[PDB]
Order: structure tokens, then sequence, then C-alpha cells
DNA sequence: AAAAAAAAAA
DNA sequence: TTTTTTTTTTTTTTT
């Protein structure tokens, strides 16, 4: 019997691999008898346990097979094909609401009875981080309406402040929560244009810790990222379609992300100002950096960065109506698991510990 | 059954579709059966609920075949063959009837009880665009009998003003109404020649936001921009054909596309000044501004950049005569809605608004 | 049944298209039945309606072929093969004999009963091209004799002046009149390789608008122009084979075409301008570009750019021995057409016309 | 019989062979008939005569087929395939618990029956490397747990000192024990690409001398290393996924690993320095040196930079329990053969030796 | 019945193509019947009457093929194959006799009965070129030995004189007698190494227009040539292997080939005049300048720098036993067509004329 | 070399 | 017609 091409395409639509060679690698796993594996006794990775009873029968054809990487090219064709119809076809809040749904099934796992996570610690990292900027969950609601209207020249938000001030924490924080890429300007423009292209069919793109000139008075060094932005301006505007390009594929066009400019406190050009729609100034806090050293957990299980954070805190500060209808169902449910496993005594407690800069359990 | 290469280059034809992983996406999408199907029910898209039910029995036999790619890569070199043929045979006037009689198409389903648009926001988008520049039906008439008349150096238009002065607002929407790619040639010099290749069969090429050399007091960053515009000469002349890449294909040879610059105020040396026939000086106006800060939906919605805000102003401003014979008929049926649902007085009001700095649709 | 690969051959030799996605395209209007075919019809373009009714048969089981682009691939390269074996074995006056043979093809179908051209318009354009360089049918003749004689270091003609004096309007029409390709040389030279690639097999190579060094007094921009000339000085010498690479094939050596450059007036070495075998300067005249202003359908209907409208003048002015022996009975028909439309008179009046700055018309 | 591709990828994937060219020599050795195999008899390589008499049947085969690069091809794929899933789905402790199992694997063949070398010489350089910086059992394990935990920004070390300290000997011994590359820092900044191309899917890296601009007057030769690494913050911090690449290898997203910066008494810029946990000053000593003179089988066999030798201090110094409880068993073992072997006063007397500067040996 | 691969192949075998498409385009003109084409009766291009009559019948199944590229492509890599082989594999006076015997062929077409060249002329040439310096024939004849038997350090000519003496067109010349290459090493020191990759697989050099630094107390331009040359001793004096670099292309290691230095009369140090084995003073001789003017069709077809007009020279002067005996029988043949075409008085009166200042060729 | 685009075998 | 094998370019290097 043949090797159905259809289950290995059905395996890559419902884990999404964009990775050939993960594909292949993953697919192969299935090979060895379900009635015995221990990746399944262990319930290890959710993207083999669940799959390898049902795609056993396909993966020991499919390792006699003598084309496999045709295959599973097929397969990443067709995840990359249905990621350019949904960027084309959908909403702009439905592709937010799909990645919320998306994070959700991820702290579901996360905070079930299978997951390591701890949401003490978690919901920790949200007092920490509504410590980093006033009015951060305000912040946080702005920057995700100012995404999904995406507005053909207030797109872009600066992240400005001094080295450790908390630019590439948000930033990292808020790149995981829409989706999207970091990018690296700083390079020579002839590297620069693969660069780009990495931006094809994503949702926001982070252009992290830019470098300009006129820096040696405060002993920052020059670089040419704010002279590279400026010659990008064009794609930091979005009212017309920019020709993004990747190796040996044809340039494709598109309007460019939205996203968020994070550099010390160099000097920008008034053209480059035009763009950009709102400055936040990072300032660093002693009692922020007490409480962390004293709360390491916070840093190593990289929680103050996760997108589920900021999750966390959107589910814990706004309003049921603010998300969309879809999502309702879901929010009103963990809505009721954090009030149930928290009082708000709890969390006005951890944020007073932080503002201590004593441990944030303590 | 057998897979029919045929139907999928029917679809693609009539979806016009110049992407092979877009093509791959949409016709999978009909592999699930069309009694049941969510957006065929919903109609939410006109390029699935019109083709799903025609299409289901060959996208069942697509989604078993092992040469998906393939079936699709044809298709589309049969759409972009079909362009190729229309780019040499068709007059300049023909594939401007042609895009109007698209972007009416588009207009039916757009303004049709089936759609989201109020027609009221877009007949606001036309007087704030005619309070732009100074007579800009006649600016905008102008400029297409100036692509239309592909006179050979007589064929580029320039756009000079600061920061927020229009230029991109304008161009952009010259860009939807004519059909076109925006090219930036701020990039080295090296690497150009797949940026000018996005202009192979296209109707116009806007360059937008070029950088100039020198200028650096009043803070404009200085870039390779229009010294590489004085460099590739020729292509904007168009007296000789000009030679241009695609990846993994031979040097297509056309006279290159005709076309905007837009620029902030850089000086420009007196050999590019010949190329161009018109200049448009763009002044920042507050009344605009604050018309804008008042009446979001515009930006929101992308109404003031969008191609069909200026063909309706030509449909309210222009005589009958002045469009293409074949197209007369369903322009006179768009002037007798425009005039039903708007009185002169209703759209007075409006520029009256737009003039005040008020709301325009208070 | 199958596909004739071979009539798709013969369709690609008799149109002499050597553009893989045109063949597809134009060989796939076929496939619809022709007895109701609205464009054999009409007769729009000969390319169709001449072949159609032969080519349908196999244009419908070409239509249900899996393998589209090969066949116009074989097609194509059979065309490019033609070309090549044309460009090695001819003697370069029937090389020019054959360019003017179809030149005058192509005329007796723009004045014929399906035409679309006024010859009064077309000599008006001899008149006003006669004017611009003293003696121009005899420079014309020079340039061709040089063309046909290709004397080592005596093969390319310098074209200089400045602004809108008539250089390129020139070079076109001689471009045009010999079939050559327009070459842009002021790209970086590490990167020109696939550029000139572009002269293989030509008859000329225009250089059009080489910046020059030194420039500033001027206030003309500087550029790589005329030191990647000089280090082409053995292509424009052409005592030797140049190695000239293009896609899909292995490179091609030959000894590069003769041309033209032109120029705007910057310094050029020495090096360079001592093997040109003649300067001529251009210059504008006031009387000119009245005439051209009160004229527009010279320009419109590109008229003075032309090879057509120079070789109407070689028949007005050139004894008829100056033709090959084979193309005379060809260019005694036009000779005889041309004195039964126009008397002496009414061409002296509009030699008047223009020296009077007036419309040549009447 | 056929081949069987699935005996040559189980060949590949229990030898890790990823060259191509390497499993093709490999599985073509084998084709020769087992009894006869001079090999086999001298037992010269394990990855032969392990393997010959098992793939002897399948090689046969193998050698007769017209395919064999794509068989490799597959095989090779296959490895990768599975490199690449363990590196996504492994925690970074079993990460190195599988290296350090593949090192006592590689230290069970050097010190058996079979090998070729002497404990008392490698734990010589055991003594020799704990002299030469002071902790140097706690300075490796935190570096180990350091490199396990990958904490953002708080994941590089700094090792700085002068000429001939002791750098690069300690960082070649840690990059084979975690296993990684190191990187030159100091090219053009157009050749850096494809130098961090090299860091990917690695556990660790480190950047070998990296140059400074200041120094001169102490003699340090400027370089741009400072300067490029400056540029790549967002590599040294990893929050953000960067985008490495290979030559002609797409761009692949992942957190660049955590490692060791090497350097020369140049000034630190505090944009680099706050990417920095910990600095070590190496500094040179005399009985190091003259040590090393009386004692050079530690440079001839390569002891003092190998990863063999830092593993052999773990497991003379650290707890049981400070290792992964897989690898306890393996441990335990090696502490009793090497307590069995060296009294604690043999290697008393070793280190009293190097302090001295006498030969450890002695 | 099928196509022979093996007749294309021996196609281009005896017409030595390197070229797929002219392969392809040459073979197609075969599918028409013998007994009727054109260009066998007009016996006009060599390279088609000889072979049409075999080839006919594999022509006509060829142009039936789908495969047409694919054999050329496999005949052209024959005839590549042939070429790497011999290169490896010939003496060089192998290499040497190949170019004669290519010369004589390419002469008994221009020459022959159905001859296209007038022999008179060409042997102006051999009388204009014996006249430029004392003892021609024997300058000739020791020069071809010295590039034949490459002996180290007796290897380089150098060849000085005045401004407008002769020492390029003679240079050029012995080029295509030799099948060299022209190199100009007076760039500065950077970019020399490419120019140097010129010389790569060749049989001779020549260094064009070196020029000196300490002339220019006369009128000779200062330059860096001589320094240059006088750093590149290893290539000049041909004892060892040196490595040589085409741009984008790995290294190769070769002997440097012999050549020919081409100076205007700077200084020259000792240590580079002892690498040339013998100097030329070329000397200006005003009756040949006048002599020039008087006949210069000499300078129109290129004759007295042609490389067949220096064997038409070696032909008339040299003994036949001075050539290799493969060759001699084709030499007696030419020999022969000389002496009963030319009397020993009519020659010596030419050398006269020339002698003179008449340029009349009597 | 690695991939995209393209052609041959049974 | 199903399935496997082949050619060529881009990229890289270069400036
Ligand atoms: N506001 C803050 N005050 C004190 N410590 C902070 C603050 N924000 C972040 N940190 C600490 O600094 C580390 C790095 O924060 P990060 O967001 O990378 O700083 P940054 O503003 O991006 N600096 P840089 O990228 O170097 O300009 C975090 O891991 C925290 O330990
Ligand atoms: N004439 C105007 N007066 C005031 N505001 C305007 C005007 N034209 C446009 N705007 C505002 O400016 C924004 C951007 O216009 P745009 O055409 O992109 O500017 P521009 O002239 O191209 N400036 P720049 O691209 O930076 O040179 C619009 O979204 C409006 O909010
Ligand atoms: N001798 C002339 N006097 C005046 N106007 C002229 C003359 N020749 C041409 N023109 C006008 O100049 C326009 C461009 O001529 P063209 O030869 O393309 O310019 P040019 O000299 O090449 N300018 P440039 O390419 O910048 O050097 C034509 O379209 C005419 O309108
Ligand atoms: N601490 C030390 N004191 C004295 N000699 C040493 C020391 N460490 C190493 N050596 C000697 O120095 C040699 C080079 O050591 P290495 O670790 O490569 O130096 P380094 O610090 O990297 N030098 P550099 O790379 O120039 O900064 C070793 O082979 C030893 O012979
Ligand atoms: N003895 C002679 N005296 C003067 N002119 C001559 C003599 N012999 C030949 N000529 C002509 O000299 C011209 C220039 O010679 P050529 O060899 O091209 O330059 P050259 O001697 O190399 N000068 P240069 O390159 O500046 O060193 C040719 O066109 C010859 O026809
Ligand atoms: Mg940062
Ligand atoms: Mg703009
Ligand atoms: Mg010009
Ligand atoms: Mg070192």
């Amino acid at each position: 019997k043949q090797v159905s091409w259809k289950l290995v395409t059905e395996y890559a639509m419902e884990t999404k691999c964009d990775d050939v060679l993960l594909l292949l690698g993953m697919y192969l796993e299935f090979q060895y008898s379900f009635e015995m594996c221990l990746k399944c006794i262990k319930k290890e990775q959710p993207s083999h346990y669940k799959y390898h009873e049902k795609h056993y029968a396909n993966a020991a054809i499919f390792a006699d097979s003598k084309n496999q990487k045709t295959i599973c090219q097929q397969a990443v064709d067709t995840v990359l094909a249905k990621k350019r119809v949904d960027s084309l076809q959908l909403t702009r809040e439905q592709m937010l609401t799909n990645r919320f749904n998306d994070l959700l099934d991820r702290m579901d796992i996360m905070f079930g009875s299978t997951g390591s996570a701890d949401i003490e610690e978690w919901m920790a990292g949200v007092a920490w981080l509504h410590c980093l900027l006033p009015k951060m969950d305000s912040v946080v609601y702005d920057f995700l309406k100012c995404m999904v209207y995406n507005i053909p020249k207030k797109r872009y938000w600066l992240f400005k402040g001094p080295i450790d001030s908390g630019k590439t924490t948000l930033a990292a924080a808020l790149l995981e929560l829409c989706g999207g890429k970091a990018l690296n300007v700083n390079l020579p423009l002839d590297r620069l244009n693969f660069e780009l292209g990495v931006a094809i069919d994503q949702f926001l793109v982070v252009f992290e810790d830019v470098k300009g000139t006129g820096g040696e008075s405060r002993d920052l060094p020059s670089g040419q990222g704010i002279n590279n932005l400026d010659n990008l301006r064009d794609y930091l505007d979005g009212s017309v379609k920019v020709n993004l390009e990747k190796k040996h594929l044809n340039k494709r066009t598109q309007i460019f992300p939205p996203g968020i400019v994070t550099m010390n406190e160099y000097s920008v050009p008034k053209t480059l100002q035009a763009r950009f729609v709102k400055q936040i100034d990072f300032r660093p806090k002693d009692y922020l950096k007490h409480c962390l050293e004293r709360s390491e957990f916070l840093l190593e299980k990289r929680i103050i960065q996760s997108g589920i954070a900021l999750l966390l805190m959107l589910i814990w500060y706004r309003p049921v109506a603010e998300f969309a209808q879809s999502i309702q169902s879901r929010i009103v449910e963990w809505k009721e698991r954090l009030d149930k496993e928290f009082s708000l005594s709890v969390y006005q407690k951890m944020k007073f510990n932080v503002a201590m800069g004593i441990g944030v359990l303590d």
C-alpha cells in the first residue's frame, strides 16, 4: 500500500510546520509501535503524543519511501499556502483572535495537570510588568488597537530609553502576544534586503535596538541603523505596497507590517519621527531591579518576556466586552479561574512587594 | 478519477491569480463539501462563494494529487501569459478602460447591499481629496491623459513638499486607479535591477519618497535616491527599450512604465528635472489636519488613498464624454446613483466642513 | 491524441516570437473555435487572425496538455537558435537588408486598408527630422555605411550636446533602423555582465546617457558611465572577441556590435575619445521647439523617434542604387508611392514651416 | 534484489553522519566481502568494523546502483531532521547530558584496553587546568549552569586578559565540553552575516579575540570586533529570535546561543558590557609557563585544550548529585576508576609540582 | 525510427561547436531535403554544405524530437570534454600545431576556389610586416620557439620604442597566431591580482603599454607598470607554479604563460631587465608611415595585424622542415600556391615599393 | 551547495 | 499516465 500524502499534509496543517526538516523528523518518529512508545507514555511533547496513534500506519509506509522530502515539501507548501490565504483574506482582528486562541490553547496545557507552569509565578510577572509603565494595561490595549487598525502612517511605536530600561522586555512580550519577527537593521544595506524579506506575511515586526549617530557625548557608539530606517520610510508608512525579497524567490508585493522600533537615546530625523504615532520613554527603576534579583524565577522561566503574561494582564484588567465575540467565552472562563486562585489581596500584596524591591512572592 | 489542470487554469484566470501559493491555498479550500461550507453560507469572500460549487469535484481529486504545485505553476503561467499578451496587444486606452471596469465591478459589490461601504463616507473622501490640490479633478484627468499619451520624455510627474503634505496619499490613490507598482530606489545600486524588474508589464510605477544628496540642513537625511534616478536616466525617458530582470527568467525588454516621483524637498539636478513634465507642490494645510482628526473614518478605512475615491471624483466632476465609449453606459448609471443619493448641497456642506476643519460629516 | 510540437515551433518561427510567456499566451488564444472568433472577425492583430484557423486543432490539444511551457521553451529556443545562426553566418549587408525588408513589411501593413497611420504626418516627421543636422540624408548614409563596414577601432560614433539636443531622438531612430539594443552602463562595473549579455547577436548597441566625471562646473551629476566605457575599450575597438553571458544558456563569444555613445557634455578621457570615428555636436534650435509644440501628433505618434521615419527619409533622398539589389523591388514601389502622395511644393512648404517655427502642417 | 534505503538511513543514524560524500564513501567501503576485510581485522576505525558485516549484503547492491547520491542525500536528510527535532524539543539539560554521554563514550575508547592514551597525562592536565584560575571547578560548574539556564541578557561571559593568559585554552576546552563553534567577529562587516550563520543549532558560541579601537597606547592593534559586536546587541540578549543565514540557505529564526567573549584589554562600551554576566580577568602565571616547558606532553597531546580534561576535572571535584540523573551511573563508575588509579596524594603532588613550575609528573 | 545522439555529437566534433544554440540551429537546417536546398547549391558556408548530405536523415527525425536541447547539450559537452583532455595532455608543439591547422583551414576557406579574399593584399601585408624589423621572419620564428619551449627565465620579450612604432600592431599579430590574451599591469596593486587571472589556461600573454615611473622628465606619463612588473618576478621566471584567480572563482595553480612586454621608452631597472631574453628596439620609419596612407586597405581589413598574415610570412620565408611534421603536407600545398601566384621578382618589387613609400601594390 | 525550475523513464 | 531524474540559477562576491 502507498503512503498517503494527504495524511502528511494533514499533520503539517494541524501542527503548523513551516520547516520541511522538522516535519520530516517529527513524522519519522511515528514509525515505532504506538502500543509501547515511551514519549506517549511520558506525554512529553504535545505535537507527538496527540498524533502518533493516528499516523503510525502511514508513518511505517513513509519510512520505506524513496521520496520523503518531496512529500514533506508539498505539506510545507500547503501550510505556507494557507498562511498566504489567511493574510490576504482574514480581517486583521480575526488574525489577532486566531493568535489569542493559539495562546489560550498553550495556556490550557501549561496550567493544567500536565503542564509545569504555576499561575502564581506567572501572575507575579503580571504584577512586575504592570509596574514598568504607567497604566500598562491601557498601553497594551492601545498597542493592540493600533496593530489591528493599521492606519496608513500611524502604525509604528517608538520605545526609547537607557540601558536596562525595559524596552526589549516589553517589545519581546508584545511580539509573542501578537506574533511577528524581530529585524536587525544595523547591518549594511546590501544584506538588509534579505532581512526585510523575513517580514513576508507576518503580523508585526520589531526593529530591535537600532543605533543612530551623535551618541559619543553619552558614550553611545554610532551605527547605521537609523540611516537605514530612513531609507525604508516607504515601508514604515504602508500607504503603498513594497516588494519584499527572500533567496531564490521572486519579490512579493505587500504592505509592510506594523511594529515597534526600540533604541537608546540617539537623535531621530524629523522625517522618521513623522512615522511614529507614539513614543514611550522607558526609565530604569531601582525597585524593579531589586525585585528581580530576589524573584529570579521571573528571568529563568522568561515570564516577564512572555505574551502569556501580557495576555494574563489583559484577562485580569480589561473588560470582557473589549475582546472579540469568539474569544469572550474563553476569556470569561479564564477570569473565573484567576478570581478563584487569587483574591485581589494576593495581587495587591504582589504589587506592594514589587514597589518595596522585595521578592514578589514574599 | 482524474485531476483537470484545465479547471485550475479556469479558476486562476477568473480570479486573476498571479501567485502560486495563493492559488494552491484557495483551490484547496474547495475540497470540503459545499453543502455545509460556512464561507459559502456566510458569503464572506467572492473569490470563494462564486466558485466552490463548480470546483468541488476537481478539488477533491486535487487534494489527493502529488503534482499540486506543478498544476498551480502552469495555471499561474497562463495568467502571466494573458498579461503579456495584453501588455503588447492592447492600446493604453483599453488597458485603462479595463482597469476602470475592474474597479467599477468592485464598487458594485462594495456599495451594494452585500457590501460594507457607506457611500456617504467615500464621497466625504472625494471632498477631502478635492481640497488638497487646486483643480484636483483636472489634475487627475491631466494625469490619466498623460499616462495614456505615453509621450517619450514627457512621461513622469514630480511631487514635492514637506513632511505630511499629501504626496504619498495622492500617489497611492493614482497607483490604485491606474494600476502599477511602487519602487524603492534608496537601496544600493547593485541591488536595483530586481526592484526595477517589478515594473514588468505594469501600467504605472511610483518612485516613492526618494532621498536626495545634500540638503542636510533642514534635517533631511541624505541618500542615494536622486543620484540613482539620474542614473537609470533612459528608464525615465522611454525613447528606448530597457532590459528588466526576474529571478530564473531571461531579461524582458520593454519601454519602462510612466509614473510619479515623490520626494521631500531635496534639490534635483537639471538633468533629472528635464525628465519631469509637471511638478506639483504639496503644501500642508491646518484645516485638512483638523478635519482628519475629527473624521478618522477616512484613515481607518483608507478612503483618501483609494482609487475608488478618485474614480468617484472623476464620476462626479468630469463630463461623461471624457470616459471611453465602452464605459459610458456604466458611468451614466453611477452619475445617476450619486445624484440620487447626494444633492449638490450635501456635498457643498461637506467641502465647507473641510475648509472649516470640523468633521466632514457633521 | 498528441500535441504537434512542430506546429508550435512553426508558429514561433512565423511570428519570430522569442518570449516564452508571449508564445504561451498567443497560442492559447487559438483554443477557442475560430468560426465565431471576434479577434479574427475584427482582424485586430495580424499575429492572431492569420494563424488561428491553421493552429486551432493543435491548440485545443495543447490546452489539455500538462507540459505547456516545455513545448513553448523548445519553440522559443528554435527561434533563438535561428537568430544565433544568422548572426554568425550572414554577411553584414544581408543583415541590414533583412532589417529593411521587415521594416518595409511593417510599413506596408501600417498604410493599408486595415491601416492606422497618415503618410503626411510621417513625412512631416521626415521634414522635421531632416532639419536637425546639416545634410541629414548624407549623415544617415555615412552612419549606415560605417555600420555595415564595421572597421575595427573605427566602429563607434559619439553624440554630444546639452539638454533637449536631439541626440537620443536620432539614436533611437537609428536603433530602430538597424534593430540594435540600448545598454545602460552606469551600473557598477562588476554587474554589467548580463547587461552586456543583451548585446549578443545584435547589429547595434546604443549607450544612452553615459554619465561622466567632473561635470560639477556644468551642474551635471557624475557617475560610473565613462569609466565603465573606458574599461570596455576592447569592446568598443572590436579587435578581439568578448565573452557574453545570458541565462538559461551557456556563454556566447563574439565581436561586440558597433554602436553610438550619447553623452551630455561631460569631460571625456583621450583614451576613449581617440577611438570614436566621428563626434556630432548636437545643439538646440528655437524653431524646432516651436514646431514640435505646434504639432503634437509628431510626439504622440512617436514619429521623430522612428526608424520608419528615417527609412522613409532614405526613400525620399537616396538613389535607388544605394539599396541592396534584392530589396530594390520594394524600394521602387515606395518611391512612386511617395511622389503620388506629395509634390515637392508641399514638402518644401512644410520644410519652410519648420524653419518658421510654425506647425508643420499646411 | 533492490537496495534498502532504510539500511543506509540506519547506518547514517547510528553513525550520526551528515555529510553526503562521507556517507557515500563509508557505505562503499562495505562492498568488499567481510571475511577478507583488512579494516575489520586491523580494527582501524569503529565506524567500519562495527557495521560492515551487517551492511555488506546491502552495500554490494548499493555499489551497483545508479542513484547512489540520492540514497545518501535522504539518509543525510534524516540525520539533519533528527538534529533539528532535538534542537527544538529537548531541554538544554538533556542536550548537555547527551553531549556528556558522547564524551564518556569517547573516554571509554581513549582509556580502554584498545585505547591509546594515559590517564596520568590527562589528569596532569586537570592539575594544570585547576591552577589556571582560582576555584576552577566552581568556575566550570557555574559556566555549565549558566549555559543550561540561558537567562536572557545574563548569559555571556567575558574572558579578558593580556597576551598568553589561557583565554583560548579554557574556551576551547569549554567549547568541546558543551559543543559549539568559535566565531571571528573581526571580519569586515559584510562578511559578518555568514560568520554568525555558523551559530545555527549550536549549544554555545565563543567569540575569539575580539579586537577593539582603543589601546594603541598599550600596544594592542586596532580592529573592528567590538564595534561589530555592539551591532549584535540582540544576538547577545537572547530575548528575541534572530534571523541567521548560511550561504544560499534561507534565513532561519532562532535564539542565538550563549557563550564566551575573549579579548585583550581593549575598552568595552557600556551597551556591550551590560550584556556580560561575569568578567574573568585572566592573567599570566610564571609557574604555568615554567610548568608547561617541562611537561610538554600536555601541549603535544592537546590535553589542556580538550573537553575530556575538563570533564575529568568535574568527575574528580564535583559531588555526584550535581550531574543529571541519567548520567549519574557513569559518573559514579568513573569516580571509582579515578580513585582506584590516583591517590589524592598523587594529585596533590601534581598541584604542588605545577605551583613550583616543576614538571607535573616529576 | 530513433534519433542518433552519436551523429549529432559527430557533427559537433567535426564542426567544433562549444555553443548549444549554434549546434541546435545549424542541425535544424539539415531537416530540409538535400536534393534541393539552396545553401548547399551556393556552396556558401562549409559548416553546412559538407555535412547536410549525411545528416539529413538524422535531422529529419531530430526535428520531430522532444529532447532537442538535451541532445545538443550532450554533444556540446563532448566537445568541451575533448578540449579539456587536449588541454591537459598535449605537448606545446601540438597546441601550436593545432592553431596552425585551424588557421590554414581558415585560410583555405578565404583563398580557395570559392574564395573571398585577395591574396595580393594579404601578401602586401607580408611585405609591410616584413619591413617592420630587421630579419622579421627570424624574429617571428624565434619567438614561436620561445613560446613553444617555455624555458624558465628565458621566457619573455621586451618590445620597446617611441610612440607610434608598431609595438601593439605586432603583438596583436603574434597573439592571434599563438592564441594568447592581453593584460593591463598599470593598475594600482589592489586590482592587479584579478587582472593576472586573465592568463588562466592561455598559451601566451602580452603586457600592453607598461607605463614606467621615472620617465616623466620627458613627455612619458609616469606610472606603476614597471614597479608592479618587477614584483611579479615569479610569474615572469616560470620556474614555479603560481596562484591565479578569476572573479567569483577559486584559485588555480599553473605556470604563468610566456609573453611580451610592450613599452614606451622608459628607464628599466637592472633586475627587471634580466628577466627578458631579448629586447627589440622598434623605431619610427617615415617611409612606412607614408606607405600606410597610400595603401590603407591593409588597415581596413587589419591584414597587418592578423595572425594569418604572419603565417603567410612563415610559409613564404621559412623552409618546410621547420614546420611540424604533421602540417608539412599542408604547408607544401600552401607554399606552391604562393609560388605559382607570386614570382620572387614581383614580391621583391612589393618590398621595394614599401621601402620607397609607394603604397601601390603593382 | 542548495534550491527553484524543468525534463526523462518505464 | 504515474514516478523519478536533470538542468540551471541564485547567490555570492564584489566594489
Ligand atoms: N525599568 C527597569 N528597571 C530596572 N531593571 C529593568 C527594567 N527593565 C528591565 N530591567 C532589567 O533589565 C534587563 C534587560 O531589559 P531590556 O528590556 O533588555 O532593557 P533595554 O531597555 O532594552 N536596554 P537596551 O536594550 O540595552 O537598551 C531585564 O532582564 C531586567 O532584568
Ligand atoms: N496637505 C495636507 N495638509 C495636512 N495634512 C495632510 C495633508 N496631506 C496629507 N495630510 C496628512 O498627512 C498624512 C500623510 O500624508 P502623506 O501623503 O503620506 O505625506 P507626504 O507628503 O508624503 N509626507 P512624506 O512622505 O513624509 O514626505 C495623511 O495621513 C494625513 O493625515
Ligand atoms: N535640436 C532640438 N532643438 C530643440 N528641441 C529639440 C531638439 N531635438 C529634440 N528636441 C526636443 O527634445 C526632446 C528630447 O530630445 P532628446 O534627444 O531625447 O534629448 P537629449 O539631448 O538626449 N537630452 P538628454 O538625454 O538629457 O541628453 C524631444 O522630445 C524634443 O521635444
Ligand atoms: N595563565 C597562563 N600563564 C602563562 N602561560 C600560559 C597561561 N595560559 C596559557 N599559557 C601558555 O600560553 C599559550 C597560549 O595560551 P592561550 O590560552 O591560547 O592564550 P591567550 O590568552 O588566548 N592569548 P591571546 O589569544 O593572544 O589573547 C599556551 O599554549 C600556554 O603555553
Ligand atoms: N615604424 C613606424 N613608424 C611610425 N608609425 C608606424 C610605424 N609602423 C607602423 N606604424 C603605425 O603606427 C600606428 C600605431 O602603432 P601601434 O602599434 O598601434 O602603437 P604603438 O607603437 O604601440 N604606440 P603606443 O601604444 O603608444 O606605444 C599603427 O597604425 C601603424 O600603422
Ligand atoms: Mg534592547
Ligand atoms: Mg511620502
Ligand atoms: Mg538622451
Ligand atoms: Mg587566544
